[PDB]
C-alpha cells in the first residue's frame, strides 16, 4: 500500500530474456503456423470467429517497439497465439498439435527463466 513494497524483484534483463525465449519458438520446427499473421481474405470464418488475432511476427514487432509494460503481457500475447489455435483447428490436425507442443515449449522455458 502507500509507502510499504515488497522487496524490489530485478526486472532489467526481462526484455532481453523475452526476445529470447521468443527466437526461440521462432526457430522451432512446429513455428510453421504461427510465424505470420493468418490471412484473414483467404481463410473464411477467421476473421469472425478470432475476435484478437496474434502470431510471432506481431509479437516480435510488440517488444522490439516497448509495446509490452511487463513480462506477463508478453505472456498473455504468446498463449493467446495458442488458444486462437485451439478455437480453430482440431486436436487431430497438422495445426491443432502444432500449437499443443509449442504451448509446451514455451511454458517450460517461462517456468525455467522465470520462475
Amino acid at each position: 500500500s502507500m509507502s510499504v513494497k515488497k522487496p524490489k524483484r530485478d526486472d532489467s534483463k526481462d526484455l532481453a530474456l523475452c526476445s529470447m525465449i521468443l527466437t526461440e519458438m521462432e526457430t522451432h520446427e512446429d513455428a510453421w503456423p504461427f510465424l505470420l499473421p493468418v490471412n484473414l481474405k483467404l481463410v473464411p470464418g477467421y476473421k469472425k470467429v478470432i475476435k484478437k488475432p496474434m502470431d510471432f511476427s506481431t509479437i516480435r514487432e510488440k517488444l522490439s517497439s516497448g509495446q509490452y509494460p511487463n513480462l506477463e503481457t508478453f505472456a498473455l500475447d504468446v498463449r493467446l497465439v495458442f488458444d486462437n489455435c485451439e478455437t480453430f483447428n482440431e486436436d487431430d490436425s497438422d495445426i491443432g498439435r502444432a500449437g499443443h507442443n509449442m504451448r509446451k515449449y514455451f511454458e517450460k522455458k517461462w517456468t525455467d527463466t522465470f520462475k
